[PDB]
């Protein structure tokens, strides 16, 4: 088979997680993304049915690949001696969430509406396909430009779904809840929702609002632009520091600022086009 079936572009970013380059397909032009990962930096390790130990995100992302959903999708994957190679689907026009808000700052309550539906809508199926992502943030969300769709990223620190607590976070400090700090246990769910006001509060506000330990374990939240009095319900409800205080994707998803939705296409024809 070989892995010269693709043509490898642009480095398009590194890091811990790798290196991610823009790649093409060569028996179809398919854009596609190929990251590279050392097998010294794979922290958790999995492994598929048929025996092969692999990087977990291998794992997770074939749980979730059952498309369509708001998760880019693992098209195949190779191994080589010192390391492990992912194909992932490449949208075309694409922006990162991270840069979309360097940019154009504070997102309009419509658009941030849009944007967060489709993240719950993409890690309700992570879950109902037993993955966690443990890593939510606008750095991994990409946005498909022209169809104004969301789509999840880096499953590097993410983890089988489970009702037990977590005593291990590879994920970033300044999105992680209070009851990591603090005790260094937590659940997944309760995780994911304390990230998910992490979130909604970076698109309304331009920025995360919390740089230190101690306004985490504090969680005050001040707003810095105008922000409706529901938006700021929901943001402060998913960032109670009690766990069980937090709501459920069901909660947020019916909660009255997560109503009267945008579809991706309007998204992109009202705020992305042009
Ligand atoms: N978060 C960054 C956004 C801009 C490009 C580099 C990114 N860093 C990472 C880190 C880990 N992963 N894991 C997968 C990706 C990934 C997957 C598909 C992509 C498609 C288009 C553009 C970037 C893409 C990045 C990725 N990017």
């Amino acid at each position: 088979p070989l892995e010269s079936q693709y043509q490898v572009g642009p480095l398009l970013g590194s890091g811990g997680f790798g290196s991610v380059y823009s790649g093409i397909r060569v028996s179809d032009n398919l854009p596609v993304a190929i990251k590279h990962v050392e097998k010294d930096r794979i922290s958790d390790w999995g492994e598929l049915p048929n025996g092969t130990r692999v990087p977990m995100e291998v794992v997770l992302l074939k749980k979730v690949s059952s498309g369509f959903s708001g998760v880019i999708r693992l098209l195949d994957w190779f191994e080589r001696p010192d390391s492990f190679v992912l194909i992932l689907e490449r949208p075309e026009p694409v922006q990162d969430l991270f840069d979309f808000i360097t940019e154009r700052g504070a997102l309009q309550e419509e658009l941030a509406r849009s944007f967060f539906w489709q993240v719950l809508e993409a890690v309700r199926h992570c879950h109902n396909c037993g993955v966690l992502h443990r890593d939510i943030k606008d750095e991994n969300i990409l946005i498909d430009l022209n169809r104004g769709e969301l789509k999840l990223i880096d499953f590097g620190s993410g983890a089988l779904l489970k009702d037990t607590v977590y005593t291990d976070f590879d994920g970033t400090r300044v999105y992680s809840p209070p009851e990591w700090i603090r005790y260094h246990r937590y659940h997944g769910r309760s995780a994911a929702v304390w990230s998910l006001g992490i979130l909604l509060y970076d698109m309304v506000c331009g920025d995360i609002p919390f740089e230190h330990d101690e306004e985490i374990i504090r969680g005050q939240v001040f707003f810095r632009q105008r922000v409706s009095s529901e938006c700021q319900h929901l943001i402060r409800w998913c960032l109670a520091l009690r766990p069980s205080d937090r709501p459920t994707f069901e909660e947020i998803q019916n909660h009255p600022w997560m109503q009267d939705v945008l579809l991706p296409q309007e998204t992109a024809e009202i705020h992305l086009h042009s």
